[PDB]
């Protein structure tokens, strides 16, 4: 395990996701409100899935070698397995907060699936120049998602409770900033142009992942917006 | 890319799915009705997914070699990845049109999953005679789906709005004819008996795919059946 | 096929799932009640999926070799493909019976996904001692599911119809006993410590699978709890 310099960040990531999972699990024990239960379920599952995939990367299972540029390049494929399930759960948290219509939710989840799926294909593609074609398609799917979060959701939040409108606005802003960093790190890291070494890349993704999951969850689950308006 | 004679049909397929995706995306921009949004979301996602998988076939990612009959046989596995997601979306379009009950929808999607999954296993099976066992099981799942579309849905459409009944009937008929061709092409093509060469097989699937997705979508999204009855 | 001593149990399993599938399919033909249709759909799909995966194991497709302990160890990976889809369907049968809230259903299905997914990783892991780390995480996800079935569902059933409360209690008890055997068989069988040989392991899983699917389904589909209260 320690044979890879990036192991320290995989281990820290595993620990922080594990701790985040346990914290949300305990916190949600005292919850009976049916609406709050939905948000706790979604939000606890996110770091639990990430915990398993960080562990698989730490132990070496979630790593494969991909030939491109005349080299055997270490590619952590387990990231995409994580993201396939956790990024639509994160979007679902946002969509339920603002009572999004079903068509909009399906558009978001579908675009998200395309985003992660094409990122996976790009990560595993052996023809170097083609990796960036997949990156571009994935990034276009991301831009669609960000567009919807701003010009379909923000003006939906404003007709809702003030506490859900303010909580949505904060989580929207956190999401757009954090999620936009992922394609940049991929592009300059070992999957793309290879300018930033894998150990630093792994650190960067770990900070983004913990912030986008445990950070996000801490903000959401401390808000009164997750509860039905009750006396 | 041009090293494979079937590349021209993969390229045309990619282009037509891409163009179809953009057309539906633009067309649905001016839509606020919650019901119509569902149909636009579902129907736009279908060629978008197909676009990505056609591209993966064009670039060579979605192709593998399978030993059977003492030969290395080129198998485009990306078709099944496409179909796994797009065929239940197509069925969902039909089921929502007639306000199908939840049990019926689950039966359809489940049978569809079995249909595509067993087709994939058959496509990748190395014992030649066993490929046709999987083809038979998949075809039985197809026949179940077609049965339900006729003797569970058609008489559901007739108690609904005339515009939804007439639109459903047309899309049902398009679906049954087009979908029934797929097992025949598989059986006589490079996956099955090998009587029709891969380049012609690829052409045939491209015509079926564009018709079943973009053709289907053009009929559906031009109907007033996708809108709630409103003043 | 007969080259593997466990083939007889794979063949019997295939037959019993096939027969169970046909029986439930015929039985549900005379059903119009929308609630009952849901239970028939879910419950018929379960042995149908299991039939396909038992067949893939019989024909040899669903088997791979995994190096650990200095040996090539036969691992039937198709079990996890089965279980990935059938165990959440089984939980859905239980959850719908007691009209579980959406948050609880998502927690169950999510924990179940983690349970099966980590079992799959453990089954395919090449470092022997690490296989048991994945077994432990999977078992913890199982224990969560069993906890919810007892201390979240049982007291939900009691405020419902007596026929649904009594049917739920029986199916809950069947589920907890049968499902708890699976991690034990894995641990002592060819995936784990290797004390029980593969042919006996295969027998054990076949008895558990038929009981947990066809047995379970026979109890559920003969109950009046699956019908809406109607005059
Ligand atoms: C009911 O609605 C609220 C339940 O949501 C909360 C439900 C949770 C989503 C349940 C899912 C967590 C499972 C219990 C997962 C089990 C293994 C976990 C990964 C635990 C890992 C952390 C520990 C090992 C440090
Ligand atoms: C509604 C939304 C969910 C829409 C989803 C959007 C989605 C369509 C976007 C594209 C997804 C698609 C790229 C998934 C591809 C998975 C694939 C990378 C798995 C690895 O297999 C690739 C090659 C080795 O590189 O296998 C070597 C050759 C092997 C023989 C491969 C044969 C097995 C195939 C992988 C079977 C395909 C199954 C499905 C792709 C399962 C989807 C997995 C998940 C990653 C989407
Ligand atoms: C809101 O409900 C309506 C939105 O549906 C319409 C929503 C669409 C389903 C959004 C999904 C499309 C994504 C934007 C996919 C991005 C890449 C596409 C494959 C674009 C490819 C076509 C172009 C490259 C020729
Ligand atoms: C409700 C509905 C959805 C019901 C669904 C119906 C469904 C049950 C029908 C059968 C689906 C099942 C056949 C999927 C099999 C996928 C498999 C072909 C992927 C390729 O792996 C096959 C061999 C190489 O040929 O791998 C070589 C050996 C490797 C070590 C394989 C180990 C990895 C396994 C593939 C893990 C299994 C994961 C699940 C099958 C994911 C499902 C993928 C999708 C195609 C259904
Ligand atoms: C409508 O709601 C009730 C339908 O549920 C019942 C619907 C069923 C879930 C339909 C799914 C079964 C498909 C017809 C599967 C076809 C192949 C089967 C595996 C048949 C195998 C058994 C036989 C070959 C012995
Ligand atoms: C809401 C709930 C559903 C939550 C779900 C919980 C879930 C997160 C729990 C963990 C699931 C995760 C372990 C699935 C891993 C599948 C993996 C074993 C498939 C086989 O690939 C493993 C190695 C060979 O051993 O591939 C060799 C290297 C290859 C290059 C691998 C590259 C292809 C990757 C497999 C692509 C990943 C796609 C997704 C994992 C699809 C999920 C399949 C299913 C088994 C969950
Ligand atoms: C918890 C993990 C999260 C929130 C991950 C988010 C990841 C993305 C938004 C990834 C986006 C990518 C692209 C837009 C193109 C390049 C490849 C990706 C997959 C890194
Ligand atoms: C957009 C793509 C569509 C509508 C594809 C439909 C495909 C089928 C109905 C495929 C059916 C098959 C069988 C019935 C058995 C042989 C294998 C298949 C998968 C080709
Ligand atoms: C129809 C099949 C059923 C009901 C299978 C149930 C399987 C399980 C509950 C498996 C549990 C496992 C663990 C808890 C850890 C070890 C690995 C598994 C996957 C066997
Ligand atoms: C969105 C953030 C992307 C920028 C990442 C900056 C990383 C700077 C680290 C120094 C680069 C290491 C190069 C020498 C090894
Ligand atoms: C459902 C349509 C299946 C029939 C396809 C007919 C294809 C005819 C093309 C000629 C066959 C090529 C054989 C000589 C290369
Ligand atoms: C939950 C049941 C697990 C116990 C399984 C008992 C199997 C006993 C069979 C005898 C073991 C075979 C060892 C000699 C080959
Ligand atoms: C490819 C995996 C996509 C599914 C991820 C799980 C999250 C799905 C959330 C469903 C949202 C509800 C839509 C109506
Ligand atoms: C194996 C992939 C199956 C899922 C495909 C996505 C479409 C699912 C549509 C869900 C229909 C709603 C059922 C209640
Ligand atoms: C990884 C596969 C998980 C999906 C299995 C299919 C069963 C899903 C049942 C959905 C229950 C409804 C939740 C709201
Ligand atoms: C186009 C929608 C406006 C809100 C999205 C902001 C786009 C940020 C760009 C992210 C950088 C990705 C490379
Ligand atoms: C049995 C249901 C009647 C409607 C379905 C028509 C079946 C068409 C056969 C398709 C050919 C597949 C090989
Ligand atoms: C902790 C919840 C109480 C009900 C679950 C009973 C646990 C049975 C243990 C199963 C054995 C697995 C190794
Ligand atoms: C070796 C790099 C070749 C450049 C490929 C860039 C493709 C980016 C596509 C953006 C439309
Ligand atoms: C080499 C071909 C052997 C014939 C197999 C046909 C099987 C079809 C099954 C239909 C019930
Ligand atoms: C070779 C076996 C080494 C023992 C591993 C047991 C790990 C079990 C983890 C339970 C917390
Ligand atoms: C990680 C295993 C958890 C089993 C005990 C249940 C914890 C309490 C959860 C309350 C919903
Ligand atoms: C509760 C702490 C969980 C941390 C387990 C994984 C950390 C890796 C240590 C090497
Ligand atoms: C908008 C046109 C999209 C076409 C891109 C793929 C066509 C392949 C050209 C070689
Ligand atoms: C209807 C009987 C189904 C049995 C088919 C599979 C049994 C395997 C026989 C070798
Ligand atoms: C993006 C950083 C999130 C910070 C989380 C802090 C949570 C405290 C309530
Ligand atoms: C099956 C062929 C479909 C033809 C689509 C034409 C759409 C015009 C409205
Ligand atoms: C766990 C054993 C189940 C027994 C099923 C018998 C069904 C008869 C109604
Ligand atoms: C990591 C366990 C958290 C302890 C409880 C925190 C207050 C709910
Ligand atoms: C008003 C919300 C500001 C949140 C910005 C957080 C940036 C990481
Ligand atoms: C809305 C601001 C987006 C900031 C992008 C930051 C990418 C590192
Ligand atoms: C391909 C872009 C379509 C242009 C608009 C067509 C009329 C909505
Ligand atoms: C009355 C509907 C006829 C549609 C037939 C289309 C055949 C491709
Ligand atoms: C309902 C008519 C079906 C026609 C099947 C055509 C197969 C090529
Ligand atoms: C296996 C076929 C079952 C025959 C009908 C049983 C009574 C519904
Ligand atoms: C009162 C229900 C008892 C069911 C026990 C079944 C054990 C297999
Ligand atoms: C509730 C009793 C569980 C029995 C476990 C049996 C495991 C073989």
């Amino acid at each position: 395990i320690t044979g890879r310099p990036e192991w320290i960040w995989l281990a820290l990531g595993t620990a922080l996701m594990g701790l985040g999972t346990l914290y949300f699990l305990v916190k949600g024990m005292g919850v009976s409100d049916p609406d709050a239960k939905k948000f706790y379920a979604i939000t606890t599952l996110v770091p639990a899935i990430a915990f398993t995939m960080y562990l698989s990367m730490l132990l070496g299972y979630g790593l494969t070698m991909v030939p491109f540029g005349g080299e055997q390049n270490p590619i952590y494929w387990a990231r995409y397995a994580d993201w396939l399930f956790t990024t639509p759960l994160l979007l679902l948290d946002l969509a339920l907060l603002v009572d999004a219509d079903q068509g909009t939710i399906l558009a978001l989840v579908g675009a998200d699936g395309i985003m992660i799926g094409t990122g996976l294909v790009g990560a595993l593609t052996k023809v170097y120049s083609y990796r960036f074609v997949w990156w571009a398609i994935s990034t276009a799917a991301m831009l669609y998602i960000l567009y919807v979060l701003f010009f379909g959701f923000t003006s939906k939040a404003e007709s809702m409770r003030p506490e859900v409108a303010s909580t949505f606005k904060v989580l929207r802003n956190v999401t757009v900033v954090l999620w936009s960093a992922y394609p940049v790190v991929w592009l300059i890291g070992s999957e793309g142009a290879g300018i930033v070494p894998l150990n630093i890349e792994t650190l960067l993704f770990m900070v983004l992942d913990v912030s986008a999951k445990v950070g996000f969850g801490l903000i959401l689950l401390r808000s009164r917006a997750i509860f039905g308006e009750a006396e």
